[PDB]
This record gives C-alpha cells, sequence and structure tokens, in this order.
C-alpha cells in the first residue's frame, strides 16, 4: 500500500541515491521512484523467464536495428497497476510525480514508425503472454535531439545514458565475440574463417511488462566492446566500440556506410549465437525458434544461421537451408527505391568474406531452380537473383530475405498487395502462400491509457475496461451515438488535453494559443513523400485568404507541424526552414491575430507524441498514394479523438473501411490516379496556372515574401516542385484545399464533429497491436497467446 | 549481525542483481555482498559531510593524478568492523568469501609508490577524523594488466569498469566545464580567455571510511565528457573523453605528451572550481582551504587559482598571490632528472595561453625580487626562474610549485635534505622555513590487519589492539625478546603465510616451491635505479655456485622478482626478459633442484602485494644510494615480518635508525661514496676483472648461456652495464653478494633470525601513515585530528 511505496522510496533515496530531503535533486527523486517501481518487476521477471525454460514453448525473436521505446516509468506503473498508488505515495511525500516523470530521457533508439512498431509489438507480445524476445543494439546515442536555430534544424547528441538507465540490466555472463574481416580458407576440414578481428558483444536486458498479466518479457540489446604506441593502442579501443555508438538517423533512406554494415552483422551474429546457445539447453530448432526480420536490416542473419549450421555444426547444406527457411520470416516496410538495401559485393567481401560465399551459394541453388522451371526465361533469372550485376555488383538484401524465409509480410493491405503482386511478382508467383499481410497496430496502453487518461476513463465509465485488452470492444461506443451528454463529455476531454498542451506550447514558444481554435497537426519524420510541403502550401493559402478578407467568418486554427529531418536530407531541411519562415510571417501579422497560428513542434519524439496527439482535432496523413506503407501515427490520432484528413494510402484505407469513408476526410489522387499521371507525364507548371491561389502561394515563396533577406532562399524547393517532384504536390493541392474547407465547415457544428469523432474512436479497435500480434503468432510464428 | 547480513545479501541478489541461487554467478554474489557492505557506509557518509558543513573546520585537499586504491570490499569490512560478521553470514549461505573477494578488480589508478601514498593518506586522514578530500581523475583504464609472453612483458588494457564499480557514486549536479586552447583578450573589464573548446568534468565520489571511528570521507575523481558529417561528429565526441581514458604508465619518467598536459589541467580546473564553489557556501579562503600538490603533476593549479582570483573574482594580483601561497603546499617525490616536469612554452601557449601569461607574470615578480636582493648575481636569476631559456624554452614546474606554495616537503630525511640544500639551494636560502621533511608511511589497516590477519592477531594477543591506531605501540613487542614460545609463534604465522602464497604460485606457475626455503622478494616497478639487475646478477651467481659444488650445505631460496615496466622503457623490458631467461635455466636445471627457484611475479599490483609481502622473509631494497626518495614497500615488508637487505637510501636509513643498523642488512655505497665514484669516473670494466664470480656471470649473459637461440640478445644490457650504467651496478655487486651470504648465515639460526625480525616489527611504529599525516596536519595544513 501507499505506506510501503513511501518507505521503499525513502529507502532508495537514502541507500541508492545517498541523499536526504534537504539535499536530494529532482533527478534523485525520479531515480528513487524508478527503483521503487523497478523492484516490483523482479519477481515476475524471474518467474516468466523461468517458466519459459520449464514448459519450453516455441520462442519468438524480434530482430530489429531499432526499438523506439520512449520513457519507461509510467508505462511500467500502469501495466503493473501501481500508478494510482504511486501517484498517491509521491503526493504524500510532497512531490509532483509529473515533475519526476519529466526527468526521464526517452530511449530513442529508433527513427520513427519502424522503431516504434517494434516497441508496440513488445508491449503486445508481453500482454498476450507470448515467449517473445526483442533483440537489438544498445546505442550509446539514439536519434539526435532537435533544436531550431535561425529557423533551421540543428542536431545535438542524444546522450541518453549520461546519468544512468535504471531499466537496463547488464548480463555479463552472456557476452560473446563477433568476427569481422579476415579471410576464407578452404581446407580438408572444411571452410574456415580465420585472421578475423574480434569485437565483444555485451547484452543488456530490459524488462517488458505485459498489461496486468504477470508476464515480464525481455528486450536484449547488444553493446560493442574491445577485446605501436601503448597510449594510442588503448585509445584505438574506441574504434571497436564505435559499432554501437550511434543510431543512423535515416528514415526511409539507404546509406551504404561500412559502419552501418558492421552494426547489422554485429547484432545479427551476437543474436544468433545467443539463440543457438539457448536452444542447446537441431531438427526441432524451427519448432522452438521463430526469428522475425524487421525489414532487410538484419538480412545477414540468414547466411549467418547457415554459416553456423554448416561451418560450425557440420550440418549438410540441404538440411541447414531447410531449417533456416522454417526459422526466418521477413517483414517488408517500404516501397521507395532509395530506401532499398543493396550492399556492394566489394564491401561485403572485405568485411564478411565467408558470408559473401554463402550468399553466392544461396543464389546459385536459387537460380538453378528457376531455370529448372523456366528453362528459357533468361531475363527472369537476373531479375530474381540476389545479385545485381549492373555496373558495380551489389546484393539485393530483400531478395536474400525472401528466399531465406518461409513467410514475407507487408504492413497494410494495399502495401502487402503491391509487394506481392508487383514488386516481387516473380517470387510470389513461384511461392504463392509465402507472401502475407499483417496490418500494423499500436498498443492501447501507451497510446490511450498512459497518454490520454481522460479518454480512457470516459470510455471505461461507459463500457467497462475490457476494451484495454480487446480494443474491438470499442465498437460498443456506438450505443452513445445520439447521447448528447456523452458527446459533450467527449469534447470536454479533448478540451482539457488542448488546454494542458497549450500551457506547454506557451512556455516553450512565445505564442499566444487560441484555446478554442482547431488543432491541425502533422507530426512525423520530415520527408517529401510525407508532404509537410503540401500542408505548408495550405497554411500559406489560409494566410492570404485572411489578408484579402479579414472580416470573413473564419474557423480559427492552430497548425502544428513537427518532425526531425535526416541530417543529410537537404530538401527536408529546406522544408523545415520554409515552415518556420511561414510561421513567423503568420504569427506576427497584425491582421491575422489569434485567427491562425503556426507552430513547428521541435524535437518530435515518443514522449512528445504522447502530449500533442491527445490534444489534436485534425490529423494530417497526406502522403502521396502508394508511398506510406502503413503509418501508425494515423492510428494513434484515430484512437485519441482526432478526425483524419488524408489520402487513400497505407492503413488510411483500412481506417476508412472500419469507420466508413464518409467519417474521414479522404481526398486527392489514389494509387491508380498516380499511375495514370505518371504514364502521361507530370507537369507541375500546369496546376501552377490553372490554380490561382497556388500561383500566389508559389510566387510569394519564390519572390521572397517569406525570406526577405534572401529572395532566392527557397529556389531549391521551387526548382524541385516544378521539375523534380516525384511526389506530385501540386496535383493534390486543389483537392487538398477543397477538403480542408469542408473540415472547417464541419468544425463549426460541434455536435456533428464530435459525432464523427465518436464513430472514429468506436472503429479504432482493429488497429490495436494486440490484434496484429495475434495474427503474426497464428499465421507466421505459429505460437499460442497464453 | 549475521541474520540481517544474510537477509540484506539475499535482498540485493534478488532486487539488485535479479538472480536466484540457482542462476547467480560468482560475480553476482560478490556484487550482492559489496552492496550489503556498501549500505553500512551511507549513514556515516552523509553524517560526516554534513558535519563538515556545520562546524566548518579547515579542509584538506589532496590533489593527485593518481590514487592506487586496490580493492575496496575487505578494507571497508575491516574499517567498519563487519568482516567477522560478514565472513560468517557468507559461510552460512554456503559461499566462500575469499572466492567472492577475488572477483573484485583493483582500482589501479596509479603507477606505484606515489599513487599508493595517496591511497594510504586517505585511509589515515579518515582514521584521524580530518576533513579531507582526495581529488583526482577517474581513468576508464588504469595501469595495464601485465602478462608474460615468451619471457617478455605484454600489456593488456585494464578495463576495470567493464562490469561496474559499486564503490563509486556519480555526482551529476556538480558537473563543470573545463576550457582548452582558445586565445586571450585584455579588455577594460578584465582579461578574457575566449574561443576555447569546452570539456565537461563529471565528478565520481568514493567513500573513504576511517578505521572504527564513524568517519567516512570522500575521494572525488573527475571523468571527461563531451558537451561536417553528423555520424562522424558524434564519434569525435570520443576525442574529448580521451582526456580521462587512460593513466600514463610511467614511474619516475617525464613524457611531454599533449594529452598528459590536458589531463593535468583538466583535474586542476575542475578541482579548483569545485573548491571555490564549496568555499562560497576570500580573505579567509586559506584558513578554510589547504591544497596539497602531489608532485608537480598538478602544478597548473597555482596559475589557475590566480586566474580565478584575478580574471573572475576581480581581486588585485598582490592579494591573490598572497592567498595562493597560503593555500598551496608542494611535495617533491623525485630526484632523477628524466622525471622532472618541464613543459615546452609552445605547447602550453597553444593549450593554456592565459596560464602562460600568468606564469610569465609570476616569474617576473619573482625574478625582480631576486635582483632586489642580489643585484649582480646574474647567473642566479636564470638559475631560479620558472623558465628554462636553453634551446627550446620550457617551464620548470618544480620552480612554479616552489614559489606558489608556502611549504615544500621531501618524503624522507635524506631526500628532503637533498631537495633543500642541493637541488633547491637557491630557494631554500631565501626561504629557510619553507622546506620541510615528512617521512612517508603506510596504513597499518590494509598493510597489516587486512593483508596479514595472522600477524595482527598474534600481536594483539600479546599487547592489545591499541597499536592499530597508534603503531608506535609496537615497541612493546620488545618485552618478548627472550620469549621462545612467542618467537616460535611468530615464525608459525610467517610459515602459514608462505604456505598459502605457495599454493598460489603453484597454480599460477608450474614450479614446485620448497615451502622451507627462504623467500627472497623484490617487488616494485621495474627501473634501472631500482636494480632488479643487481639482484639478477646475484641469482645467477648462486646458480653457478651450486653447479661448481652441488654438495655444499646451502640454505634453499625461492627468489621472487616482480613488477611492471613502463611500455616505452626498453631497458626495463630487457631486464624482465633477462630475469625470465635466468629463471628458466635455474628452475629446470636438474642439479639445482629444489635448492633454488626463481619466480617473476606477474602483474604485480596492490592486491597481489597484500599476498606476497606477508609471505616474505627477505626484502630487497637495493636502489643506488640517492635514487629512491623514500620507498614504502620497504616499510610494508618491515611491518610484516621480513628482514631487509639494502642500501642506506630513502627511508631505508630511518628504518635502520629505528630498528638499529645491526638489525638490517645494509651494504654497498652510501650517498657520499656515490659522489666520490662520480668525480673519479666510474669504469665498470674494472670490477668485471677484479671480481671473478662477476666475470662469469657477465660472460654467461653476453655469451648466450641464458639465450641460446639468440647469443647477442642481451648485448643491450652488457653495453649499458659496461659504458652507460648511471646506477653503478657492478660497484655494489661485491658488497651485495657479501651481504647476501651473511643473510643465509643468519637464516640457518631460526632463533636469531626471528629475534631480528621481532626487533624490526617492534620498531616499525614510525612508518604508519597516521604519524605522517599528523605531521602534515600540524606543520603544513594546520588542521586538527578529530
Ligand atoms: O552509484 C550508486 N548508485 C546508482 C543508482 C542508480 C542506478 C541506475 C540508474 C539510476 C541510479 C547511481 O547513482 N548511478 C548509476 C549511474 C551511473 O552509472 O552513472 C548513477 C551508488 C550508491 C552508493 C552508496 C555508497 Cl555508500 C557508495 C557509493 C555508491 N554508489
Ligand atoms: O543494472 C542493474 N543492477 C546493477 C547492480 C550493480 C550496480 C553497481 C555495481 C555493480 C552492480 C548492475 O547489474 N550493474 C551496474 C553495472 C553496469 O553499469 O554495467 C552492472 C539492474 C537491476 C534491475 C532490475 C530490473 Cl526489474 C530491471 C533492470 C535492472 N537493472
Ligand atoms: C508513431 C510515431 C511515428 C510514426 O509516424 P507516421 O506518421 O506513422 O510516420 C513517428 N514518430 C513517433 C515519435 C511516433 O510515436
Ligand atoms: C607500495 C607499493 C609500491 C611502492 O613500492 P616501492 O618498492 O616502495 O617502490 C608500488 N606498487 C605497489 C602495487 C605497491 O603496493
Ligand atoms: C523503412 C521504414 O522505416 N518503414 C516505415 O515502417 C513503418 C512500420 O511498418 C510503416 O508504418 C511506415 O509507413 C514506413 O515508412
Ligand atoms: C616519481 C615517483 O613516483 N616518486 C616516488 O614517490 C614515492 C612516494 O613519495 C617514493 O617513496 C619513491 O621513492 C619515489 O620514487
Amino acid at each position: 500500500n501507499v505506506a510501503e511505496l513511501k518507505k521503499s522510496f525513502n529507502r532508495h533515496l537514502h541507500f541508492t541515491l545517498v541523499k536526504d530531503r534537504n539535499v536530494a535533486t529532482t533527478r534523485d527523486y525520479y531515480f528513487a521512484l524508478a527503483h521503487t517501481v523497478r523492484d516490483h518487476l523482479v519477481g515476475r521477471w524471474i518467474r516468466t523467464q523461468q517458466h519459459y525454460y520449464d514448459k519450453c514453448p516455441k520462442r519468438v525473436y524480434y530482430l530489429s536495428l531499432e526499438f523506439y521505446m520512449g520513457r519507461t516509468l509510467q508505462n511500467t506503473m500502469i501495466n503493473l497497476g501501481l500508478q494510482n498508488a504511486c501517484d498517491e505515495a509521491i503526493y504524500q511525500l510532497g512531490l509532483d510525480i509529473e515533475e519526476l516523470e519529466e526527468i526521464e530521457e526517452d530511449a530513442g533508439l529508433g527513427n520513427g514508425g519502424l522503431g516504434r512498431l517494434a516497441a508496440c509489438f513488445l508491449d503486445s507480445m508481453a500482454t498476450l503472454g507470448l515467449a517473445a524476445y526483442g533483440y537489438g543494439i544498445r546505442y550509446e546515442y539514439g536519434i539526435f535531439n532537435q533544436k531550431i536555430r535561425d529557423g533551421w534544424q540543428v542536431e545535438e547528441a542524444d546522450d541518453w545514458l549520461r546519468y544512468g538507465n535504471p531499466w537496463e540490466k547488464s548480463r555479463p555472463e552472456f557476452m560473446l565475440p563477433v568476427h569481422f574481416y579476415g579471410k576464407v580458407e578452404h581446407t580438408n576440414t572444411g571452410t574456415k574463417w580465420i585472421d578475423t578481428q574480434v569485437v565483444l558483444a555485451l547484452p543488456y536486458d530490459t524488462p517488458v511488462p505485459g498489461y496486468m498479466n504477470n508476464t515480464v518479457n525481455t528486450m536484449r540489446l547488444w553493446s560493442a566492446r574491445a577485446p605501436g604506441d601503448y597510449i594510442q593502442a588503448v585509445l584505438d579501443r574506441n574504434l571497436a566500440e564505435n559499432i554501437s555508438r550511434v543510431l543512423y538517423p535515416n528514415d526511409n533512406f539507404f546509406e551504404g556506410k561500412e559502419l552501418r554494415l558492421k552494426q547489422e552483422y554485429f547484432v545479427v551474429a551476437a543474436t544468433l549465437q545467443d539463440i543457438i546457445r539457448r536452444f542447446k539447453a537441431f531438427d526441432a530448432f524451427p519448432d522452438q525458434v521463430a526469428i522475425q526480420l524487421n525489414d532487410t536490416h538484419p538480412a545477414l542473419a540468414i547466411p549467418e544461421l547457415m554459416r553456423i549450421f554448416v561451418d560450425i555444426e557440420k550440418l549438410p547444406w540441404s538440411k541447414a537451408w531447410e531449417l533456416t527457411q522454417k526459422t526466418f520470416a521477413y517483414t517488408n516496410h517500404t516501397v521507395l527505391p532509395e530506401a532499398l538495401e543493396r550492399w556492394p559485393v566489394d564491401l561485403v567481401e572485405k568485411l564478411l568474406p565467408r558470408h559473401l560465399e554463402i550468399i553466392y551459394e544461396i543464389n546459385q541453388k536459387h537460380l538453378d531452380r528457376i531455370v529448372a522451371l523456366f528453362p528459357k526465361d533468361v531475363d527472369r533469372l537476373r531479375r530474381m537473383s540476389l545479385i545485381e550485376e549492373e555496373g558495380s555488383k551489389r546484393i539485393n538484401m530483400a531478395h536474400l530475405c525472401i528466399v531465406g524465409s518461409h513467410a514475407v509480410n507487408g504492413v497494410a493491405k494495399i502495401h502487402s498487395d503491391i509487394v506481392k503482386t508487383k514488386v516481387f511478382k516473380d517470387f510470389s508467383e513461384l511461392e504463392p502462400d509465402k507472401f502475407q499481410n499483417k496490418t500494423n497496430g499500436i498498443t492501447p496502453r501507451r497510446w490511450l491509457l498512459l497518454c490520454n487518461p481522460g479518454l480512457a476513463e470516459l470510455i471505461a465509465e461507459k463500457i467497462g475496461e475490457d476494451y484495454v485488452k480487446d480494443l474491438s470492444q470499442l465498437t460498443k461506443l456506438h450505443s452513445f451515438l445520439g447521447d448528447d451528454v456523452f458527446l459533450r463529455e467527449l469534447a470536454k476531454v479533448k478540451q482539457e488535453n488542448k488546454l494542458k498542451f497549450s500551457q506547454f506550447l506557451e512556455t516553450e514558444y512565445k505564442v499566444k494559443i487560441n484555446p478554442s481554435s482547431m488543432f491541425d497537426v502533422q507530426v512525423k519524420r520530415i520527408h517529401e513523400y510525407k508532404r509537410q510541403l503540401l500542408n505548408c502550401l495550405h497554411v500559406i493559402t489560409m494566410y492570404n485568404r485572411i489578408k484579402k478578407d479579414p472580416k470573413k467568418l473564419f474557423v480559427p486554427r492552430t497548425v502544428i507541424i513537427g518532425g526531425k529531418a535526416a541530417p543529410g536530407y537537404h530538401m527536408a531541411k529546406m522544408i523545415i526552414k520554409l515552415i518556420t519562415s511561414v510561421a513567423d510571417v503568420v504569427n506576427n501579422d497584425p491582421m491575422v491575430g489569434s485567427k491562425l497560428k503556426v507552430i513547428f513542434l521541435e524535437n518530435y519524439r515518443v514522449s512528445l507524441a504522447e502530449k500533442v496527439i491527445p490534444a489534436t482535432d485534425l490529423s494530417e496523413q497526406i502522403s502521396t498514394a502508394g508511398t506510406e506503407a502503413s503509418g501508425t501515427g494515423n492510428m494513434k490520432f484515430m484512437l485519441n479523438g482526432a478526425l483524419t484528413i488524408g489520402t487513400m494510402d497505407g492503413a488510411n484505407v483500412e481506417m476508412a473501411e472500419e469507420a466508413g469513408e464518409e467519417n474521414l476526410f479522404i481526398f486527392g489522387m489514389r494509387i491508380d490516379d498516380v499511375a495514370a499521371l505518371d504514364k502521361k507525364g507530370y507537369e507541375a507548371k500546369e496546376y501552377y496556372e490553372a490554380l490561382p491561389e497556388l500561383k500566389l502561394v508559389i510566387d510569394q515563396i519564390d519572390n521572397g515574401f517569406f525570406s526577405p533577406k534572401q529572395p532566392d532562399l527557397f529556389k531549391d524547393i521551387i526548382n524541385m516542385l516544378f521539375y523534380h517532384d516525384r511526389f506530385k504536390v501540386f496535383a493534390d493541392y486543389e483537392a487538398y484545399v477543397k477538403c480542408q474547407d469542408k473540415v472547417s465547415q464541419l468544425y463549426m457544428n460541434p455536435k456533428a464533429w464530435n459525432t464523427m469523432v465518436l464513430k472514429n474512436i468506436a472503429a479504432s479497435g482493429k488497429f490495436s497491436s494486440d490484434r496484429t500480434i495475434k495474427e503474426y503468432a497464428q499465421n507466421i510464428w505459429n505460437v499460442e497467446p497464453s
């Protein structure tokens, strides 16, 4: 009870932090609390892992280069059902728990959607009581902290481990060596990989508590450690430790840096040896082991498992290749060509010479089969080989992932279809059953219970709390479609969120927020395919309109656009500057006043999403049709009371399917409209003329209305937009703006706006990661939710 | 009590190590025990520091680049009087406490004597209840681990923090910035050091418990942290963190590397700001603050205090210079010229431009005074300036330390005299009272209670335990000079030690130890002035003797020579190889058998000294007269029951004074004999001829009797020995060997050998670091032992 939580807290402050109430810092209080909460995890954690050893159910291994975990304290208190008791204990000790919680750094070991999907999967897998493990890398530095300077993004090192991480547990007894470079030696004993450089891998375990179910799983992250001048030799140990130093900040973009390849083989080698070791405590290996490949990043795992089976375990190739396919499953997360992993055979040859041999082997057996089925289709061979002979020979990691796995899945109906029927038509045709779909999901714990306590409560007061573990239960909120009191209560919750988040924007930015305006938000990583630009074109279009007619009845808006750009992404940085430039001109214009305010949410990250999302009314999901494989921010917003304005793309389609197309503000081109416009040939100049408001928008940008001191500042954008916009911004502008007006129309009718919201929330059940995982478990890993 | 200790232990294993008895590793048990013991320090630690704030007694700041701490567990158990209870609790839990204690890594943040003197001082200062703080650097890597390969020393990184350090406490709220490089601007608002690069200093506190007295002091060690390509920019953060990465492995040798200068200014800047900060919570500054400079390593502290006083606090130079001198005190630790710190004004100018100006200033005021006293003695000026104009201009840090301090002390009568009357005659003549002596000491806790429980007990059973806190009490062991039972008991203790340490040498080295042989040991850092060579010449001389006459009644010996060589010290490495070569030839010779065995104690360090020292009979302290400023290993051996064979050097002289010259085996040249032989001119070839046994020794070395495969392997040694031996090995060989025979003579008479031992142990009271500190407190820091 509260009493014991307070005693424990004091115990830790004293013994663990060596402090008194007269000298304890705010940080000391947070750590003391974390420890107090952390202790409640031990019993179950040991019990859970022990239970997996005893009953030996098939285990699931989620192998990913990223895990966008966020903060742990609160999530752990909720899932353990200790939040209310802790809130009380901390209150009685004269402290502000919210204040202590803010001290915790986000474990931002991910770039965005992909990394966050891994985090939601862990929570779900633990909640469904599955024997699942997350295997990744413990980056000393996660995704950079974003700061805006002179309207531009500046990167600062995210030194999240500086003051310590109470949620991680070093597991020194499981350290393992990883090999790099060296050479292949073909002898009578077989193929040996010798003269390699060694790097030690030290695993760090982090508990993953299921929601109210006694289960605490593990996320094992590996850290790299080192195994002429003496002083300099010691310093060069840093070179080996550089492997797990920092997470590559690219979202949907392939950068073929050697260090990156090292990280990939690193996590792959350590993980597989650790799995093998655990297994031997091989015919039944795939009946006990399931390894999910999160995108092609861990593709090397396939030839590494083979290498272990063949070179170390001495199994015959045929047998080894069979077990491998039954062990792996591959998830495809993108369609953009510049994101595709294609490593130069030269780099791989030098760094992983034995693996290159193995990949060649795989390809040989693979291609021989194709001929043994289509003896004359010559172009089909090169089209299907894991090797791209064009110019400089490179490896198509996706193809390696397809042949080395028994199942390949996309992350949304539309996406999976494109992956199965177009992108990999040749492979799907040969192995029909291999390709599947598994529509993404988000955990309703962090993205509802934790981030929106007001909503969670309102809902539970109307239909009970069964919905937490079975989100489909939300369909019962339909019974309240005509209930005016409930609808007023729904909007009240949304209002409290907006008021709390406003006070946040107030202290952070010198802008007076119209608490009654509509919160128009587009938060996600900055990328042309995501179109923060199109949105920006709209904001500017609204600016002008107010100038021309400042008396016109206008629904006030607070437009929020936030997200980080990859350091080496020039266009994204230009767009950020463009937006901050626009914001300044709009925010300070005397005629616009509290009618329209533009904010660029700085340092958008998981813990910040938990704040802004619940305070949103309008969710911007406007990616060009066919570009966003699925999206998950769209779901978070849907579940949190916001209406969506977007294209029929990724999971947006299924959101319309569930809620009813009429209850979402769909617009612009669809997958086929994009195809047609391609064949014809896109010429942005035409819309620039046919659409008068656009021309004005564009001219102001290019003329320097938003960049006086630098008239041609944004020329790079104009240039791209007019002759190199592979994402057709102008082509959806008319429909987009047209759609936006309608959004404001509905907003004026509170009763109708909230009616549509209710239909959205009541239809979000399908997007719970719990449903996603049950499908993965049943149709891919073949494991049972206990 | 035992019950509670066992409960706590289990609590930590579970909550802190997340383990059960079925899965806990030996490392987990050690950590669980450490935490159990560590908790007993919290109360007193907070109380002690709080007490210093309230009563505000003058504080002592021991500034050192090194703190050779060793292991903490046992020391802490003893000083807190918990060892017996813990031993019991661990036994009842079915564990071996000795086994757990061996898991702990030595905090080898020192090279040898100097670093260990700092560690003994901390223990003593805490035992005397003084308000003392140790300020140093937290090296990620301490002194390298030594391994012997093919008879040669090989260095391995001492990654002591890999598995964590339970004895350190991060103090994030006291982090501070340190500046490097930049340039200077003398504005009308004071001098400004701008455009500097910043490096953050994060302090880590370690508790220093006094022996049975409620006092727990602090040792604050600073770690360096960082405040174009994005990935590479993040990696370059390592460059700043390199500052506190590794301890320079040089013992009595000056290496002018820039990184070293950085470490020095680093610890100096952080320490002084932290002291200033604490003080302001300036006329009374020196009445509250005393900063001891451990050698010239932290010399920069003088101009840094001035810089703070003048450039930041805006005090007038005159006033600032006055407070500075009253604040600092300097301890001189060496006489060898190649060890003297003399930084090139160019390096300092680039890295610390403002400090160079300040040093120039100091020198100016300084030299003006000299002329204002000796208007014509021109050569005296350059002879006394902090600047050496010869060739490339450099700074004499010793001279900076003399003028910036109110007191300078040597570490032994003979040494302090040489420092005051010869080396700094010009300074001592001007400021007579400034130079003092403070003979070194060792703490009787670690070097008696902890390392030799058998002896400590025997002694306490005869005269009580008051001796622990007042070692002079040992003089009472005289009453037992004729007591045969006591003498038999004394030798019994020595025997148990030898048998336990033998089992150690047995498992580590494949050599059968004659448990009844005389343990002849010389353990210390490897250096020509220390003469492991002369010893080696003796071992070889004993080898031959046995060959010529294998029937001769010979007192069996086990010669142990151990120590690390500085990586860049070629001669030292040659000597190590020479010794291992000799050992092999002696250890395997069928005629010598169990008559003589040679061992090269590998990886000699603090925890290892605690093992071998108590097992020693004969302590080798044979440095050339005038080279060893003091020595402390000599004291440890004296206190532990060994007889000493050595020259009248360092503290060896005072050991003879205390015990009676006849009760030590002194020999060879004395300080004056060295002077004479110099003036005349040393010609090693002469002794090579006059001494027949030597010629044989030498010829065997040079001919390849110990290096068949490489006949001229040791030519480098022979060369040095015949034409470049600035330490006159041959000149003391005759006396040395002569002395050695006498040692064996006495050994045959157990009753007489133990009689001399008793006189040694009974006279070691003076060498307690408690006495040394009382003198420092009373005559230098002016603080009162509470
Ligand atoms: O480090 C101690 N506690 C730990 C407590 C802790 C552990 C994990 C996360 C947050 C806090 C501590 O303060 N830190 C570990 C972090 C790091 O490695 O940077 C900071 C500690 C308690 C204690 C008590 C005594 Cl008597 C002596 C030394 C001590 N150290
Ligand atoms: O780090 C934990 N305990 C600590 C315990 C410890 C602390 C200080 C020195 C030695 C051991 C730990 O195991 N280490 C700190 C060392 C390092 O920094 O490498 C290794 C820990 C306990 C725990 C319990 C739960 Cl439920 C979840 C996470 C957890 N971490
Ligand atoms: C969920 C989430 C994302 C994913 O955004 P999309 O709009 O689906 O690309 C990105 N960043 C954070 C911090 C998230 O929580
Ligand atoms: C005490 C000690 C020293 C000093 O040895 P001397 O022989 O006194 O120079 C050096 N190293 C270690 C590990 C010590 O314990
Ligand atoms: C390569 C990559 O980061 N892919 C991202 O993955 C997430 C999770 O599947 C998708 O929702 C998103 O649309 C997609 O852009
Ligand atoms: C440079 C250096 O390490 N000096 C050493 O200091 C210790 C402690 O004062 C002396 O006992 C020793 O003789 C001397 O060689």
